[PDB]
């Protein structure tokens, strides 16, 4: 699904991502913009032999089961392809969890240096929530 600016943000708010682990919604929009450029089908090869799944580019290495990786954890208790689905609830529902270890949104590479130290409200500005 090709997600708009106005479309994905609104949903992450309804998805219960709004200021989750305090992180403002504008981060969540931006990370979705930086990790997949609003693609929910987007999946990428991790060099370590794992794969990136979901709009959140959530890594299959120890989060999910993709049926190709020996040494994978599956904490999410969901198949990887459920991360690629047009309903936002499966990617978001494991993103809370990626933050629920208490290791931060620093599990994402894009929000890591590319989306910090920037205007947070500029994504959301001019769209309604």
């Amino acid at each position: 699904k090709v997600f708009g600016r106005c479309e994905l943000a609104a949903a992450m708010k309804r998805h219960g991502l709004d200021n989750y682990r305090g992180y403002s919604l504008g981060n969540w929009v931006c990370a979705a913009k930086f990790e997949s450029n609003f693609n929910t089908q987007a999946t990428n090869r991790n060099t370590d032999g794992s794969t990136d799944y979901g709009i959140l580019q959530i890594n299959s290495r120890w989060w999910c089961n993709d049926g190709r990786t020996p040494g994978s954890r599956n904490l999410c208790n969901i198949p990887c392809s459920a991360l690629l689905s047009s309903d936002i609830t499966a990617s978001v529902n494991c993103a809370k969890k990626i933050v629920s270890d208490g290791n931060g949104m620093n599990a994402w590479v894009a929000w890591r240096n590319r989306c910090k130290g920037t205007d947070v409200q500029a994504w959301i500005r001019g769209c309604r929530l």
